[PDB]
């Protein structure tokens, strides 16, 4: 429960952010958060330091993909349930990770709220 | 669980760094943190926005006055028990929330390793 700066051990940090389908019905948030074959997402994750990865039922983007890897049973794609979200992950010692999922998060917002005021 | 940038509750990030006097026998830590009549620690909430405590046996720097509070049973001073350590709290949004957090771990890093190479 306490935090050791000292600590061999780093920590982690994940969330998983929705993607508010409900609040933008229309818009391709999958679409701009990958990237022409991923490179938006990539990009990001570079830029950032941290994964980040887009989960959830919609996220591969072929209603007939996602149906049958769900239906096949496998648990790598469990999520595939789940409502529709960014889930990011960062280790570090306490001030790196907090530093990198603030990048994430940050980073993540502009594209979950896209007509936010610059 | 899922956070919802669009959740009308603020999120809270709570984390309980432990000074380091194990590893800095002899430094005055709770003094260079409070600073004179607590101006440091008034002027590192100020810049990073969050709240800033420090809690635990020796964080009143008298142990007598310490003795007394904890004797008196006042579930107020309980924490003067714990390990020496600082409190960070912090509210907001998602992206706020971890920026700040990240803002105040950082500074509080210098503080906590003192030798650190700038």
């Amino acid at each position: 429960n306490y935090l050791d700066l000292f600590s061999h051990k780093n920590m982690k940090l994940k969330e998983r952010v929705l993607i508010p389908v409900k609040q933008y019905p229309k818009f391709n948030f999958v679409g701009k958060i990958l990237g022409p074959q991923g490179n938006t997402i990539k990009r990001l994750q570079e830029e950032t330091g941290a994964k980040i990865s887009v989960l959830g039922k919609g996220s591969m983007r072929d209603k007939a993909k996602e149906e049958e890897l769900r239906k096949g049973g496998d648990p790598k794609y469990a999520h595939l349930n789940m409502d529709l979200h960014v889930f990011i992950e960062v280790f570090g010692p306490p001030c790196e990770a907090y530093a990198l999922m603030a990048h994430a998060m940050c980073e993540v917002k502009k594209f979950l709220v896209p007509d936010m005021m610059d």
